[PDB]
């Protein structure tokens, strides 16, 4: 065993306990419900932290870390996150979409949009030759800007519901979504092994807070909200 | 060529001939049908053995085998199965769901559930350091228990249909599902390279019987059954 | 940087500028539309070239190339294409299906069909030992023949619509689909590193023309067509 040495551990393990406990609680809240509309929402959320948990575990001890060398050294990146964020994200965006009640097409484009967002991101990470890395970085973030756009501009404009509650609750979700996410790109550029300005300890710290707050928080106000009645 | 040496070959090749021939027959049974409800079911099944076939081939000669070293040696695991079971399974569970006629949400959670079940399993396999291997092993099997639960408890409770036939046929499918699957976990722990108690020859034997019986058998009683009328 | 040496570059870079510019234009055409039926189609297309673009980039400079050694040497294959064609294709087939208006089941089988088509193809590429390579090659192409069959025979027979326009437009799409695709298999066998008869320069040339013409062309006549009204 070696779940020590690499300082980041404390941080990882933290994100872990939080994720697992979360999926567990939502797990309960869902139990038996004439909620099928909501039940749908529930299943989605529950799954989200679930994944984040498994991933975080691998990332902690064995899996998740490689040694992408760029610029002139051996960098330790945690690809694992690329996977977890990958599945977790299309699901999330889906949660919002349904909540507001969009349309296959709209959601469809949004899904593929994210897929390329993260996917490309990853490709950059492993890319080596830090210069090209940042290049791919540009592509990905661009995609991100597109999804955000459709979120407020598109969804809000639809966000009209007969129910003031549904309308408000959504607004909050779309907002928090915007802020937290934006952080993701920025942090990765200056931090992690790319610009190499922010140490790995703090880098893992920030990233972590982002995960728990986004998945667990978002999912919480959402389910607890009268949006998924019952 | 080297489709010899490794004794398991005879077993693999066996699973192969069985898989291919199967997908072929179902292939026929489906041909032209005002069955679209059933036609749906058909397409699903047919696909299932199809995949199992391709995979089994790779696994036989070239692809499918690595050398995950743990405990203190070089172990020969057939990751290929991890892939085949991966796609095949979400499909299967889907076949049941529709047959009984559930609801997006329910099926949704079940899908992600399996995904994590197998996925995590794999991660364990490659993990190295046999101790941690078993750890991931625990996580996966847990997920399995969850899916089974929803199957009988949840589906059976719904399994109510106006048609006694549909109700019974299902019952049988859910049952065989339970038994065969349970075998999968157990066998992998004591057998394969983890506990290293069951030789690879017999390990490949048992696993094989499990595949053919599950995919081909399940699919057979199902289609042949009046459930997918026409 | 090394976006030179390997001659193919000029060709790759070409496919690139074409892909990106394409996704950009369709991007516009879609903008704001009471078209949701069509809007659906739009989103699909747009996504298609988008992917092709990102992939083509990686393939150009860093990602996309390995060194699968078979026959008796070190061969340079561009796996990247395997990925791009992978996602792009199920989407395309979906575009056709909806246009004509099929049924979940039919489309479903078609989707899994393609998945295995390309997937297996790839497996062959990396396979090593050129003999076995061609073997997998046979499997894949077979699958291809199946999809084509359902396309004209199945879809055309359904292609009946009340709208002569919809009926014709489709016909054209299914046709071009047939020809271009057939090229794909042939070229890869004689060309690329397998038979080693067609040089890599020309091999990249032909493959390229195939991509741009198929994705961009198909998508063009389609959207511009009154099929996706609005
Ligand atoms: C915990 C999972 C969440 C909600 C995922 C967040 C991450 C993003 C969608 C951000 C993606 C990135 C970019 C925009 C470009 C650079 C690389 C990434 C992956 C950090
Ligand atoms: C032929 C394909 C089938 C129906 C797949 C069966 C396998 C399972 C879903 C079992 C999964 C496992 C665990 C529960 C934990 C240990 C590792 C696995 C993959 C054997
Ligand atoms: C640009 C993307 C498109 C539409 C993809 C085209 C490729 C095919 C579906 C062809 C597949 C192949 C075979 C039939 C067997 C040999 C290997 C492939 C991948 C070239």
């Amino acid at each position: 065993a070696q779940i020590t040495g690499r300082p980041e551990w404390i941080w990882l393990a933290l994100g872990t306990a939080l994720m697992g406990l979360g999926t567990l609680y939502f797990l309960v809240k869902g139990m038996g419900v004439s909620d099928p509309d909501a039940k749908k929402f529930y299943a989605i959320t529950t799954l989200v932290p679930a994944i984040a948990f498994t991933m975080y575990l691998s990332m902690l001890l064995g899996y998740g870390l490689t040694m992408v060398p760029f610029g002139g050294e051996q960098n330790p990146i945690y690809w694992a996150r690329y996977a977890d964020w990958l599945f977790t994200t299309p699901l999330l965006l889906l949660d919002l979409a349904l909540l507001v009640d969009a349309d296959q097409g709209t959601i469809l484009a949004l899904v593929g949009a994210d897929g390329i967002m993260i996917g490309t991101g990853l490709v950059g990470a492993l890319t080596k030759v830090y210069s090209y890395r940042f290049v791919w970085w540009a592509i990905s973030t661009a995609a991100m800007l597109y999804i955000l756009y459709v979120l407020f501009f598109g969804f809000t404009s639809k966000a009209e519901s007969m129910r003031p509650e549904v309308a408000s609750t959504f607004k909050v979700l779309r907002n928090v979504t915007v802020v937290l996410w934006s952080a993701y790109p920025v942090v990765w550029l200056i931090g992690s092994e790319g610009a190499g300005i922010v140490p790995l300890n703090i880098e893992t710290l920030l990233f972590m807070v982002l995960d728990v707050s986004a998945k667990v928080g978002f999912g919480l106000i959402l389910l607890r909200s009268r949006a998924i009645f019952g």
